[PDB]
């Protein structure tokens, strides 16, 4: 259990096994936007594949949060440029000063901490998002989109 | 206090105020998604106006949840699309039968339910990509993106 031998875990599932192995708690929802995120056959679920995918990220992420933190749980949004840098995953991506701006007041809590759970979505959302534009562009200046393509991009993730 | 008469208020305030006044409950992650969608002068919280708006999506979707669940606070997975019919912000998006199927995979939990901060959430959400889509593409059918403006889009919400 939260191995994934050829079986698969859901949303539900993935959210006990990550509250209970890593912590601030992973949400229900940000399980299902992690499932989403992760999908190469998209049915909901993670197969072994899809999890091992899964699951290679949030061991570098838990590395990044240990390396980057002030405090144990506690990561301040000053840092998040760190906790970037750090991320090999995002290789060749640079993200604006105030793309950074509008990342940390969307991840960031009241006083300026930046929960684990909210890290995880920040860095799986940014590579996802990034790799996109990189792969669909035909210039890497530009991308375009039906309405079918932009609106299932921007709804399933 | 959550009435936001010059004032502010931000995800964590916005938390308490949603889960009090309304309930399953929203998750900060989720109101900081909430601050994001409605946000006119981006500072990461409401004033008095991007509160209004927020609200009164809020008292809408309360009354569409009620009017399409089977039961209190039970709206099933299969009754989505009559949500969506209810809700007047959505005026003139149509979405294909495979993005509804995505939405309910992203939306849904694992027995087919959709709790009510879900549907706040996703209806929110279609409205504001809908939106973007319909208010940037030149001829309808689609839309052109510099790396910046899609990447600002896709992770400031
Ligand atoms: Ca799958
Ligand atoms: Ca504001």
């Amino acid at each position: 259990s939260g191995l994934v031998p050829g079986s698969d875990i859901d949303a539900t599932q993935l959210q006990g096994l990550l509250n209970q192995e890593l912590l601030d708690m992973f949400s229900l929802d940000e399980c299902r936007s992690l499932v989403a995120l992760m999908e190469l056959k998209v049915n909901g679920r993670l197969d072994q594949e899809e999890f091992a995918r899964l699951w290679k990220r949030l061991v570098h992420y838990q590395h990044v949060f240990q390396k980057v933190q002030t405090s144990p749980g506690v990561l301040l949004s000053s840092d998040l440029w760190k906790a970037i840098e750090n991320t090999d995953f995002l290789r060749g991506i640079f993200i604006s000063r105030e793309l950074l701006h509008l990342v940390t007041l969307r991840y960031s809590d009241s006083v300026g901490r930046v929960s684990f759970p909210s890290l995880v979505c920040f860095l799986m959302r940014l590579e996802a998002m990034a790799k996109t534009f990189r792969n669909l562009s035909k210039d890497g200046k530009g991308l375009y989109l039906t309405e079918m393509e932009w609106m299932s991009l921007v709804m399933y993730n």
